[PDB]
């Protein structure tokens, strides 16, 4: 159950529910696993708060344990593409495909609350066909693999050769460790 | 009145105000008259003004993805196309086959314009799609590809056959898009 | 099913995609037949009937067939009222689908380019579909004999034509079917 | 269920004094029809009223309650069979108003009652022999009352488990016309 | 589904409950009983002097259920008019036979059973075991409860409630279950 | 908001009045929401009475205390009625309503038994142990004891059988004040 | 489940029951601890802020305790956000539901009389909740002496008696809870 809010507008008094009063202070939740339905209504967020400000930060708090890499991407290339700056909030934790977008919200703008934690590791489950007739081959597993570490690489300052290293490590890293590694900015 | 994000009322449907259509998950006959439908209204709210479709999609039915193509054809307005995510199967034909000059791909998306036997099977149960049938169809698929990408049909025949994905770059220089939004 | 947002004097209300569209009276008959959408469909038509007898109204069929009564229902219903209704074969239109689509008002009969339109009859549709009902092997029969008459008057071919190409379980293209009289033109 | 603009179709419809009895006889879908049939007749007890029924039957008790309603309220009950009418549904098609029972063309009628209608719907409810004799002669006679037919050629001929066509419901009195 | 009416929106149910019309309509357990017994106080509350009806048409049920409908129905100042149509079996039937006196009524294909089934008297819920002596004891509190309004001596109850038999309208009226088969 | 039976309901229609409905088995979900309905009614009104209509089984021992908690912490007086039965938390429930506004209708049932289902833990990783059970148990008694009059020893022993009481032997134990 | 709807001069308005405590600024923390019902809790304590920095928030915690993330992500809302947030205990409070009850703001942390708080920690609320995450054994014992120095911190026990007492599964009582410091008053 979702609670609701009203909301006095131009137009009136209108309902809400409270992720949707919150898309009106221009805050969008990325919660649970990624995949395609939960991606594309962020991609959708995204687009609507561009169309009503291109000039007005966006932030998007991040909880997630990854999921679904081309999913992900989708909402990577919305967050550069887009005119707006995206700043990125991590609370609870925020792995494979999560830590890459906390890791790519707006220079300057990547945040971390005390207790959060950050995993860049990305399992191989992320990679794989998620339709029954996809079968992903491994040189585009490997193509893909390499493609989240430059990333991550341009993002965080690390070498390349560092992160390909630290990525195959299955651990978390605490938001103040995140913070020296150049995954946030500043921890809250 | 009331506004959600996830089912002017959800968020699709307020981008749908702004001429922009969701092509997303597997295309199956339910999704592509959802999209044939939201076609035909936006033509008759304003048959002047460009459609852009957002697709992110594996794939999946043909003759659900021939309603769409079909749909995109007919109308007035320019239908434009932007990959974002992934395009395959029948979403790669699609993408492929927006309006000459105004389809794009984001540059991490990927497109395989491979088409699966599991496409072109019948999907109710006392329908047994034949042979020569498939045959038919995939040759049509190729001969829509060869139009709108510039490729010759016996380039479209060869490639067609592998199931790899390409790049949004290596997509634009095959000609199933014109550009990559970067 | 995305919705459409209008102000109004009183607020303003919502429609769901299929809602805004029966305002400009297209009807949308997609997927397997059945009672239940079969009802529904009727129950458009009726109301676009009482909202206004003189104008055309448009079927857009996407369909596998389904349940011969189930369609029969439909069929009877275009017959009866008095608009004109227009059908548009999206996808394909195959058996009750196929039959419904000759069905339309002589010359607003419409296959898109790639669609296709299948006339054949499987077994599965003249079935029982309640659980106390065992539908006989000459009541098949004797519908069988019925669909061919309604495609024979339709199309302007033979019964003898329509009864030997009904057994074939192929897909004729847009370009065909307009010949052979189940649509009147490729849009 | 598409919309009006706001109404679902059935409920606009409903406002046209139209009821759809669809798909098997029970006893959730026999109370909404009761209730509309009597919010209708508080609405206007003048005013005719139309069933539509395409429905394969079902149970017998529900379908009664939908018989006895009919019966009771003071406007007149048409009735049209579109699809098929089998079991309660040909029961209650031939039990429309005298002179205002109609078929389509290709609709079906079968009066035939499967055991099925008659045996409990209720877990702790077991339905007797004598109790199931009794209500087919009940239903039997209701239909010769409606058709004309006599009661004798009623109980033979609802043994046979055969459809109709509309022509042949319409001469043996289960409609009084087929429209077109 | 459920037909809608405007007047705002009703449910075609919520419209009649504002003609003070009630279904009674299929098995009867704690969560249909609380429903009515709610509708019940609701309208005692708008006017607690314009009679109720309920329409009954009910295989029976959980017996403490019904009795939360029974002892619901006694307690309201508005008299509560009763209507079989369909059927009324078990609690249904003892609801049936509980409406105002005078303002019982069944339709003519109506069809009455008394007889209350062991299942209606089990527990309901997981951690209750409904022991043998209280069972014996609300079968004799439903066999008072039905002599009181049908004017049958309490062993013409218990003998006839023992017999899974349905009663006619006819033969219901002339039991006293009802007052008058609606014609 | 349009209005239904079961949009705008009839619980909530007598919410309105002051009136919460605690019906079905106890557990977290059922009691929270209990919770909020006093909570609400006493920001509406801190001084006027309200209302529960009990009607359960029983169920989870602590999802019932806090109901219990609330109904005393709220500054209206909380007035109880039993229709159809109160069993285990709802029978301790019903007993704790203001002095002298418990009620029961004449042929509710009251059972005060409290079964160990009702005290084991519901998440799964929640184990109740032994003496944890045997302190609440206590603390039942002693509110029971309290709010009835009875001796401690006497709620100790009667609570062990698993047998209801009538509205009149439920008086009569102080459990209600009134058989209405 | 139920519904209050207030009459205004343009109509009506309606909310569910929790909706409108909501308005009063009261949050309900129910059942197992899931990133679901976190990210809920963490929104509703965000609109709350944005709406009035300045007044109290509180939280009502009726809850066996879940998901160790998941409650760090409500633990870590409710100390950034500028609003006091007072918790009230009704029903329990176990694992991750008592160490936000004992994490409310100094002073305003409350327990009914008979509620009851249990601080140890399941393995359960430690591991993956996602398929491709296995939680590992360090970062298990990282987190474990997290959680003690947060109750630690928040009701003036050294670490070493959280530590010592946390491993034990079994409830204080309201009073006992009040004299541990993991609320401040018994209402
Ligand atoms: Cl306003
Ligand atoms: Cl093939
Ligand atoms: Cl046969
Ligand atoms: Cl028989
Ligand atoms: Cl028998
Ligand atoms: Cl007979
Ligand atoms: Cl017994
Ligand atoms: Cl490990």
């Amino acid at each position: 159950l979702v609670p609701m809010v009203v909301e006095q507008t131009s137009r009136g008094e209108r309902a809400y529910d409270i992720y949707s009063r919150l898309l009106k202070e221009r805050l969008i939740f990325l919660v649970g696993p990624i995949d395609d339905h939960m991606a594309n209504v962020i991609v959708a967020q995204l687009l609507f708060l561009e169309a009503d400000n291109p000039e007005k930060d966006i932030s998007i708090y991040i909880n997630s344990p990854g999921g679904v890499v081309t999913a992900g991407m989708a909402i990577y290339d919305t967050m550069q593409y887009i005119k707006p700056d995206v700043s990125t909030i991590c609370v609870g934790q925020a792995a494979s495909m999560g830590a890459l977008l906390l890791a790519s919200g707006a220079a300057g703008k990547r945040y971390a609350l005390p207790n959060s934690r950050v995993m860049i590791h990305q399992p191989l489950g992320g990679f794989q066909g998620q339709a029954t007739d996809i079968d992903i081959h491994a040189r585009e597993i490997l193509t893909l693999r390499s493609r989240l570490n430059e990333i991550l690489a341009k993002h965080t300052g690390q070498s390349l050769e560092t992160i390909a290293r630290d990525t195959e490590r299955d651990n978390f890293k605490s938001a103040v460790d995140a913070q020296a590694y150049g995954l946030v900015d500043q921890v809250l």
